[PDB]
């Protein structure tokens, strides 16, 4: 009676607090259908009743349940539960629920008709006596406990059964936690980073006795870094609450705001107190305020505080039940005596979320906001490039406050204060988000972005041999390195795209980074010129370090000849080969870990002026010439660029291809965009004509770009590439294996 | 320890530093070990406070109060020798200096055997693979590697199989083997190697690898080994040894290979100084730390300093014309000043290298410095066959490969290009094998597994179309023009 009823809890994908999700092999093995009331027994003689639905991404021992039912059963994620199917009641008699005093503060009116009314409508959910569930609305989350269940111990929703529940807030029992706290569900983005932290602190915090039966040292120094406002303390609170370990919080300014001896005593007291209540986590945030760089300690008491922290961190190698996590802003901003083995040896980079992550955070913060239907969070998530989690929290709060300041406060004239049901009847518009996102939110980001890009192979037009070459060079090795070992060949860790300007080098590299499903760190030309002009070429190493903190990557050193082309080009400053930044790139590339899947890709428009020491073997050496596109590729270029715009049937892409030769793809995209510009101008003239009606439903502005626009904007087509350009490119080609 | 002394009050840190020495002197013979010395006694100008100087002076006067006693030894630990107060590194206080440094492949194998001594590995795990694939790891990283590998081998299974059971069973724990893939996972990700330092070790290429140049073998063997073996003959005849060679020749004919081979046979360390390093020291304009390199050489004696691409500074400074058009530069001057004023017999052998022998400043080949110029010639037929078979000696090759016809066909090609031909032929072989793997993977329903792991003649005869002469004729001609400026025809 052990085999079919043991599974392990994990995270959820669904949002309903009553659904539990199991994989298909187990549910056909368990003989279970959809909708069936099932019962879960967990730790401490606790129960949970649940409706079951089917999902895909699980194994045969994983159960996905939301945080509410997980806390209802008195178990935590990664532990085991016992699951038995029961028979159904399919009615109710008179249920009774009470609110909680800890969640209800300053709520006026009755909670019943506004919350519990719309909740149990057409969604058959089972409930048990003595549980805790949560309802969202009116920019709050309210807890309700079921006290009395008349017909069975467990009873499904059944709209004949009205709720009589007009009672006072009942005192929350003091051993159980609220569900408005933080957990793994309340962190948007950071899937990889939560994966690393969850696998790092699973064993020492969940299973403490295991580390008394082996001599193995688990990692005890974790350092979280990332831009400010990215919610690093939130991750620690979450991990603390989800493992159930004791959480102590030290902070930088509070330690530096006390007297000397008293700051020493608090730093000692924190460590000894947290060691008393093992297993624990000690979280020191704003680490760079309490322990900066050596030369940046102008005082004496600062060095005593740093040394006190050092000797306490070295007095922890005896204990295995304490983990210390700290938070900083950048790794080279704290004392290097801390970032050593035994003190702070694991480093985790939180970093900036992306479009999916920004969508995750916006769904977290508007979870109980009662948005309208027209608001499209995808638009916002695409239009918030450069915002971190705190800015999106400020965005949602500011949008709500805009949606409460322009109306329904100055309509509260006959009324004096806010009504509950009035507050619930607060929808937000897309224009409200356009207002909040347009002005008053300065994005706090000037940082390099590292993410998986979004252009794919269907976008670049043509160059299919280059596709089957890049796929080889990037994917072949990392997929299955056994063949390379049998034949003893080192992988190539570089390509050099050379060709005319604007034929799709960046597009190609972003596409090969997309298919490989790896990060993409782009280093522009202006950045290299900045590092040459300011003469601080040291921080180049930082970039590579960043690459190894986000592995796998595709470093893309665009405009690699810009330094040479700014230094007089062919003649100027004596006329040597190498420069500062390119030397530093060589020194950092040669001395890097020979297998990390970090793939360096160059780019250049003038392949001869680059210094010859870069294409020696062991560096980026597999030169690829990006050719000027031809007819069969020009048609693909043109249709791929037009694929986001309406186009009619009379557009002769064949004649367009045949007509335009020696034009780079950039110029064809200029032709497309300028044709769309003329189309836009024509439409605004049509809008002014039909706006200036005779008295002042024939609304259609003809949203179809006719042939006239293309055949007129084609007069503004300019050849950006001469003939001698192609000729010196062929002259560089003959200096390769083609004709030499 | 350093931080513990700096974390106390002033008088109490003074008392602990006194108490330690008197206590250890009471229980003679003893060792006093002060680790993190650079935290307790940094450089003079780096003591911004006053109490720091009193702590340094207290340590100094206690170390000078120890010349009476002979039963106490004081060992300290730092990170680099030029990071502590120079008043400590004097005779009577800290006079012996020992450099631990980074282990090598044999040493890394030693450390991995120490930490997996009671781990119950499986048979398929090959620690040689790991030891060759952990270039840049020191002992703490290998300890973290072994602990992380064990923790991976206990987190993915046999914890979530402990469902019916509650806690770990002894016999269950003993039945924990590790896989090579587990080590590949732990070694692939999550272990940033903590090394950007120059490596000093005995290299692994030997004389069997370089193809040809046997006169150069019997010359280098002379110049390096003859003196240090038995110096009595040099004393009877009164000739000072030559402490330098200058390999000049075309690019990519095996200069680095030759120097690494002569460092191998002599069984001495090999400190390599690249071209980018010289360019870094010229661009940052801190040419002082060149002396450090030489100091490092004398801490690891015997050595073979290999100053590769010695003309790169000149070739970056306009080459023939630019910046007035003088001879000397910063870093090359510093190399002269450090080479002239070094200990005339330590078995430290400086070896240069260059691809353009004329633009190097003439003050480097005056006697008493590196002066025994050796021209590395472009390889010929009897040496091309040796080059080709030595490079193919790690790869499967069939019988139909006509290395004689390969040699006769390719002339004026440097060994680097022939190795490029070999590696690109192996690349085409790899590509063909992956096409065979996709065909036989896409079976009719979806033991004839053999992917033909034998590089046929087709690969070589096809990749031979991509052979490119990296060296022109005028290159060889100006090399002969530099040759005639030597004793050959002048
Ligand atoms: N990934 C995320 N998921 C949810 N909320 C986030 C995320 N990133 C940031 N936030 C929000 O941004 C803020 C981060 O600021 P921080 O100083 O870290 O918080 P705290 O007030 O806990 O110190 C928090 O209010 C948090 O709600
Ligand atoms: N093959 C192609 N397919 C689709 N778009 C292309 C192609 N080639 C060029 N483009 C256009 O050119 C631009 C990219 O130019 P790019 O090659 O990055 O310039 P550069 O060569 O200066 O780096 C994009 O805006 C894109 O619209
Ligand atoms: N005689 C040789 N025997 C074996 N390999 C050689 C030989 N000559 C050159 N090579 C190849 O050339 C490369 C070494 O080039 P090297 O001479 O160091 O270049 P540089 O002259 O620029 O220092 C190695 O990869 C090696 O495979």
């Amino acid at each position: 009676k052990n085999r079919p009823n043991r599974l392990i809890v994990d995270e959820a994908i669904n949002e309903d607090n009553s659904v539990v999700s199991l994989s298909q092999p187990k549910m056909d093995e368990l003989q279970l259908f959809r909708g069936d009331t099932v019962l879960l027994k967990g730790k401490k003689r606790r129960e949970a009743v649940c409706i079951v639905l089917s999902d895909d991404a699980c194994s045969d021992e994983k159960i996905r349940m939301n945080r509410v039912v997980r806390n209802n059963l008195r178990v935590r994620l990664g532990d085991v539960i016992s699951i038995q199917p029961c028979p159904d009641v399919k009615y109710g008699k008179r249920i009774h629920v009470l609110p909680i005093d800890d969640t209800v503060e300053g709520i006026t009116g009755n909670l019943f008709e506004v919350y519990l009314k719309p909740y149990f409508l057409e969604a058959y959910r089972p409930i048990r006596k003595g549980d805790i569930f949560l309802v969202r609305g009116g920019m709050r989350a309210v807890e309700f406990k079921v006290v009395e269940t008349d017909p069975s111990p467990y009873c499904i929703v059944a709209p004949d059964t009205v709720i009589h529940c007009e009672g006072e807030p009942i005192k929350r029992e003091d051993e159980e936690e609220s569900l408005n706290e933080v957990g793994y569900d309340d962190i948007g983005g950071c899937r990889k980073q939560l994966a690393q932290i969850k696998e790092m602190v699973e064993l020492p915090l969940r299973h403490p006795a295991l580390f008394k039966a082996i001599g193995v040292k688990p990692p005890r120094g974790i350092l979280l870094y990332g831009p400010p406002g990215t919610g690093k303390t939130l991750i620690a609170r979450a991990v603390a609450n989800e493992t159930g370990a004791f959480f102590f919080l030290i902070n930088g300014p509070e330690i530096m705001s006390k007297l000397a001896g008293e700051s020493e005593s608090n730093l000692r007291k924190a460590f000894e107190e947290a060691e008393k209540n093992a297993p624990a986590i000690i979280f020191i945030d704003e680490l760079d305020a309490i322990a900066p760089k050596r030369e940046k300690t102008h005082g004496e008491v600062e060095r005593r505080i740093v040394s006190q922290l050092l000797t306490l961190m070295d007095g922890l190698k005896q204990r295995a039940h304490v983990i210390v996590m700290a938070a900083t802003n950048r790794p080279n901003s704290i004392d290097p005596a801390l970032r050593r083995f035994g003190r702070f040896d694991r480093e985790v980079d939180i970093g900036i979320p992306d479009a999916t992550g920004r969508l995750e955070i916006l769904q977290i913060h508007t979870k109980n906001m009662k948005l309208a239907d027209d608001v499209d969070l995808e638009q916002v998530a695409n239009e918030t490039h450069g915002h971190v989690g705190a800015d999106l929290a400020a965005l949602c709060s500011e949008a709500a406050l805009q949606a409460i300041r322009k109306k329904m406060d100055l309509i509260d004239l006959e009324d004096e204060t806010i009504d509950a049901e009035v507050m619930n009847s607060l929808a937000v518009t897309m224009d409200d988000f356009r207002w909040a996102l347009s002005q008053s939110n300065p994005s706090a980001l000037r940082e390099t972005v590292v993410e998986v890009p979004q252009v794919t192979w269907e976008d670049i037009g043509g160059l299919e041999d280059v596709k089957r070459e890049l796929q080889e060079l990037v994917q072949y090795p990392v997929e299955h390195p056994d063949k390379f070992l049998k034949f003893g060949m080192t992988p190539s860790k570089g390509v050099l795209f050379y060709g005319p300007p604007g034929c799709g080098k960046t597009l190609l590299a972003k596409a090969i980074a997309n298919e490989c499903q790896a990060n993409f760190i782009s280093i522009k030309g202006p950045e290299l010129l900045t590092m040459w002009f300011g003469e601080s070429e040291a921080n180049v190493r930082e970039i590579f370090d960043k690459a190894r903190q986000a592995a796998p990557c595709v470093l893309f050193f665009d405009e690699l000849d810009s330094i040479a082309k700014a230094r007089g080009g062919n003649i100027g400053d004596g006329g040597g080969a190498a420069d500062r930044v390119i030397n530093q790139i060589l020194t950092e590339m040669d001395g890097m870990s020979t297998k990390k899947n970090v793939f360096i890709i160059g780019a250049t428009n003038r392949p001869d002026i680059i210094d010859p020491a870069i294409l020696r073997p062991g560096r980026l050496d597999q030169l690829i010439y990006i050719p000027l596109p031809d007819e069969k590729s020009r048609v693909a270029i043109l249709k791929a660029n037009l694929r986001k715009s309406p186009v009619a049937k009379d557009v002769d892409l064949e004649f367009l291809a045949k007509m335009t030769n020696g034009f780079s793809g950039a110029d064809l995209t200029e032709i497309c965009q300028r044709a769309c510009k003329l189309a836009i101008r024509e439409s605004i003239e049509s809008e002014i004509r039909r706006e200036r009606e005779r008295q002042t439903e024939e609304d259609d502005p003809v949203p179809e770009i006719r042939r006239d626009h293309f055949e007129e904007a084609m007069r503004f087509a300019r050849r950006s590439v001469s003939d001698n350009d192609i000729r010196k490119y062929e002259m560089f080609a003959q200096t390769l294996q083609q004709s030499r």
